[PDB]
């Protein structure tokens, strides 16, 4: 998806709106099915982009139903996928090390006992190498 | 950066951690010079660390990170956002009255500009390299 935001960003900047905007359109698409998203400044990023090029084109009720799915996600109690792998990761390297653990476990079983991650929750390894670098 | 990375998650996936370390921690102070990239160095740290067993880098790596995702600051994007809802939501004679109070409330207590900043600054301001 990387690459097509790219030129999203690109197109964008140089003012060419209605070009921008297919660009924008199709890598909503992509992250919305396959993914969900992942990780939320990356479907912020182009929701920022389908609502300045909506916005110059001028559909502006586009461009407020972009804002509106937006401020969604940013009002959501959405973690991001790292920090379960490394409230784990610590629990684990805590005692290696003979520490405490207790309220890196507490906050890991919150996330779990409402639901926002799995009883065993992903790895850091496994979220390592799943990560495209695009 | 993202030649560096690419080359250290292969080496990683290989199973080359000595290897793969010495390019996340280069990969690290490069960026030194939004939590994604950082946290995933961080990652890729603490992954190498574990498997060389030198759990307190990795532990150390693991708090950085737990440090980095505990940021209490808006997210940069939601300002913007509320502008723009707030300023369609008029255009359009639709309510903006539960956006323009938090839009406000931020504004007031500093945690954005008193005109914030605008979709547009935001999109070319973020580096996707």
């Amino acid at each position: 998806v990387l690459p097509e935001l790219r030129r999203a960003q690109s197109l964008t900047c140089t003012g060419l709106y209605r070009e921008a905007l297919a660009l924008w359109a199709n890598a909503w698409q992509l992250q919305t099915q396959l993914g969900t998203p992942s990780g939320p400044d990356r479907p912020l990023l182009t929701l920022a982009g389908l609502a300045v090029c909506h916005q110059e084109l001028e559909d502006p009720g586009e461009a407020r139903a972009c804002s509106e799915k937006a401020l969604q996600l940013l009002g959501d109690k959405r973690p991001h996928p790292f920090l379960a792998p490394f409230l784990e990761a610590h629990v684990r390297l805590s005692w290696r090390l003979g520490l405490d653990k207790r309220q890196s476990e507490a906050q890991l079983q919150a996330l779990q006992e409402a639901g926002l991650t799995s009883t065993p929750p992903p790895s850091l390894k496994e979220l390592l190498i799943k990560e495209v670098l695009d």
